[PDB]
This record gives C-alpha cells, structure tokens and sequence, in this order.
C-alpha cells in the first residue's frame, strides 16, 4: 500500500540508552529478514566516540525493550554516524573516515561488499544540519536500498541513488535542489525523499518532498516531533511501515500514513 506520506504520528519511546555513547545512534529492523532473524530482530549501535565497533542484536522485541542483547557483533572496520541500515541479512554502513559503504552480512560476520559512492562528500561536507559527519545517509524502502548523500558537483544539494544490495552497484541516480546542511535528516517512502525541517523543535514539519517518478519537488507542513530535543537518525521502515528514530538518547518510533 504506496501513496504519499500525509501524516505523522506522535513518538513513542522504545528504550532508552544509560550512557553517553548512545546520546546519538541507529536502531534498525531488517524490511526482508532472512533466516535465522525475523521481523521482530532488531538492532542498536550507540555512535558516540570515534572507534563505534558494537553492534547489540535482539532475537525478541522483549529483548530490545527490557533486556540485554542477544549478540553483540565487532564490526571488523570502525562505522562512521548514523546512517546505516539493515537489509536482507546484511548491515550496510560507512567506514569512519571514508566514503566507502560496507555490506557486512550479519549471520556470518563476512563482508561481502564494498564500495566507494563516487563524488560523495564525507566527514563533515554535507552532514545534515545537526553535523555528526551524517553526510552518508543510507535508505531501505519498498523498492530496495537506496543512499543519500551530496557531491561538489550537486554543490550540497541531495543526491540520491539506488542501490545493489549484492555489489553496491549504483544503479540510477537523482539530483534534488534541497540542500542537505538544511535539513535535519531524511528518508524515503514508495520512491519519494522526505526530509525534517528541524531536530530541535518539537514543532518541526516534513518540509520538503522530492518525487523520483516525476522528478517534482513539493514544499510540505507535516507535524513532526523531536520529544527529546536532538534527533541524530530519522529512518522508514517500508515493512513496519513507520519512522524510527534516535532522539536524545531514546529510541523512538513514528505511526505514519501515506494517501
Ligand atoms: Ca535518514
Ligand atoms: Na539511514
């Protein structure tokens, strides 16, 4: 069920992190889990500091709300910000300190994949309006993985370009007019950019929306909520269908609906 997103929910809290590593983070379930995880596995990463390695796996929803983790993975390379995503079996993520993404399968702690996105800036170029070196933002929607991120030549603009989930190939690109350092994050539904406008405010909006189908960009008012006053990572996820977010330590989530 595609259509345009006309409405966002309030947050609803999830957990809450104990300590200042996970002031700012991803938590991620996987829109197409492949055996042994399921809809309900979920992952965390904390992301303060400058070696972020751990990665907390969760079999069971429970878990993830009210207990320890499962796993704990060492990713083999350390992971810059918090714009990773899970996908079909693998975490996708950005080597710190690079411009290379990295598909790290999960069940096997192999990687299978990796890949320069080519002309991306990184480490601070086109972060999000937050900093945090958010530059690279990927994206899981109904069509598959995509990622986000700006060149010299989009001059900050957003780019965006779908992906290969096998071999990260890029498989077609788009070059908005929104300037990625104004806005706080960004994500996708049903072939559509969405981005918020602000991760302070608890009156933020859905501000600006850019079509791939048609190419048309639209300016949008929907409320949206930062409770916490300092969201680092706004995600869809296309199978829950809803935002997930990190905001100030607490792990968040958002009911939408698309017309
Ligand atoms: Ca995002
Ligand atoms: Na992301």
């Amino acid at each position: 069920g595609c259509g345009e997103l006309v409405w966002v929910g309030e947050p609803l809290t999830l957990r809450t992190a104990e300590t200042i590593t996970g002031k700012y983070g991803v938590w991620m379930r996987d829109p197409k889990p492949t055996y042994p995880y399921t809809q309900e596995t979920t992952w965390r990463i904390d992301t303060v500091g400058t070696d972020v390695r751990q990665v907390f796996e969760y079999d069971l929803i429970s878990q993830f709300m009210q207990g320890y983790p499962s796993k704990v993975h060492i990713l083999p390379r350390p992971l810059e910000s918090t714009g990773a995503v899970v996908y079909s079996g693998s975490l996708y993520f950005q080597g710190a300190e690079s411009r290379t993404v990295i598909r790290y399968e999960l069940n096997t702690e192999t990687v299978k994949a990796e890949k320069e996105i080519p002309g991306a800036g990184y480490h601070g170029q086109f972060p999000y309006s937050w900093g945090g070196y958010t530059d690279i933002d990927l994206a899981v929607d109904e069509a598959g993985l995509w990622v986000i991120y700006s060149t010299d030549e989009a001059k900050g603009a957003i780019v965006l370009s779908k992906l290969n989930p096998e071999n990260l190939e890029l498989e077609q690109t788009w070059e908005t007019n929104i300037r990625k350092q104004s806005v706080a994050n960004a994500f996708i539904i049903c072939g559509t950019l969405y981005t918020v406008s602000s991760y302070t405010s608890a009156d933020a909006t859905i501000n600006f929306a850019y079509d791939t189908g048609t190419g048309i960009s639209k300016t949008l008012t929907i409320p949206f909520k930062n409770r916490y006053k300092y969201s680092s990572m706004i995600d869809y996820n296309p199978l829950e269908k809803k935002l997930f977010a990190w905001d100030n330590l607490n792990m968040v989530t958002y009911d939408i609906k698309l017309s």
